[PDB]
């Protein structure tokens, strides 16, 4: 069995490998990189996203979201308080501002170490799950708006057509802006790419250890447990690296850089930061293996998690027996 530890896998791409995107990602899987629930790809010296990010500014980032968190610096939950809009450019200079600025540090792994000790202590404000891209139309491979659609994919494995589209996001960040812990939306893969700016920590459960993370997470977050069989799929709780530690819990970390793409892989858990100002562009995607993760997926009945129209005929298709409870949580 390949990459039996479930680490973390770096890939280097030739220009060639580069043009069959669903080729290369099974070429990943045959190495095992799936095992450890996230893959960094550095694209080929000959790619690129774009010409230049010099004409940005304009984009506007309508819902600003403060991240407000409250529990102990190591097991905290965050709500995200609106804000009014602004352009790129305004939440450039913000995140550039003293009040929200990187602190000085003396590598990645001091920089963690201020995070996971300071984090609780601030409200940093992310622009997040924004509807765009920032690909050129005229670049041609590994392109987060031309991919196969996962609507395409179900049709393709399982017969059935269903309604629904499949678009990219676009997310800007500064220093402290978190990604709670989390599965995508039916177990679904995710590929991520950098723009440009400052970096992103991620930390990932592998796949085949995920139930021990939603334990230890139903024991440090008791009442939403009660609340709700699935409120990971809230989007609200972080654990540190020291805590998963402490509780055993098996892990990987790593930081992604601006011109980096990160796949993660169904049921891979991850959570992570930003380190300063920056632009990630994300979007779901399936292949042949994701069928039976889909349909084993976890649902959010409370009302809480409310996600895309597109899920809809996910749960209908992969889950009928769900599907009566999990819209009603939906309406
Ligand atoms: O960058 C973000 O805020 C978080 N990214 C992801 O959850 C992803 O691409 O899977
Ligand atoms: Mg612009
Ligand atoms: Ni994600
Ligand atoms: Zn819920």
């Amino acid at each position: 069995a390949q990459n039996p530890n479930c680490n973390i896998m770096i890939f280097h791409p030739t220009k060639e490998e580069f043009n069959d995107f669903d080729k290369y990602i099974a070429y990943m899987e045959s190495q095992g990189a799936h095992r450890a629930g996230l893959a960094k790809i550095i694209p080929p010296k000959e790619w690129k996203a774009r010409e230049t990010y010099d004409n940005i500014s304009e984009i506007l980032i309508a819902t600003p979201l403060q991240q407000v968190a409250s529990g102990r610096a190591g097991v905290f939950t965050q709500y995200h308080k609106k804000k009014k809009a602004m352009t790129v450019g305004e939440y450039r200079h913000l995140a550039n501002s003293k009040k929200y600025q990187t602190p000085p540090h003396q590598n990645f792994e001091d920089l963690e170490r201020k995070y996971w000790k300071n984090r609780i202590y601030n409200s940093p404000i992310y622009g997040a799950d924004i509807s765009g891209s920032l690909f050129d139309e005229n670049t041609k491979q590994w392109n987060l708006g031309h991919l196969g659609t996962i609507q395409d994919l179900l049709e393709k494995e399982c017969g059935v057509v269903i309604e629904g589209v499949n678009t990219p996001y676009l997310y800007f960040g500064m220093w402290k802006t978190t990604f709670a812990w989390h599965t995508e939306d039916m177990d679904l893969y995710s590929i991520n790419y950098l723009h440009l700016g400052e970096p992103k920590t991620w930390y990932v459960v592998p796949p085949e250890h995920g139930q021990r993370l939603e334990r230890l997470a139903r024991e440090l977050f008791p009442g939403s447990s009660r609340g709700c069989g699935a409120f990971l799929r809230h989007k609200v709780a972080l654990i540190s690296p020291t805590v998963l530690k402490e509780n055993g819990i098996p892990f990987n970390r790593i930081t992604q850089e601006a011109g980096e793409f990160m796949v993660t892989f169904p049921y891979g858990y991850h959570a992570g930061f930003n380190h300063g100002f920056n632009c990630a562009e994300a979007i779901n995607f399936a292949t042949p293996r994701w069928i039976d993760y889909g349909k084993m997926a976890s649902q959010c009945s409370c009302g809480e998690a409310r996600v895309t129209f597109s899920m809809d005929a996910f749960v209908r298709i992969l889950q009928p027996e769900r599907y009566d409870l999990w819209k009603r949580g939906q309406d």
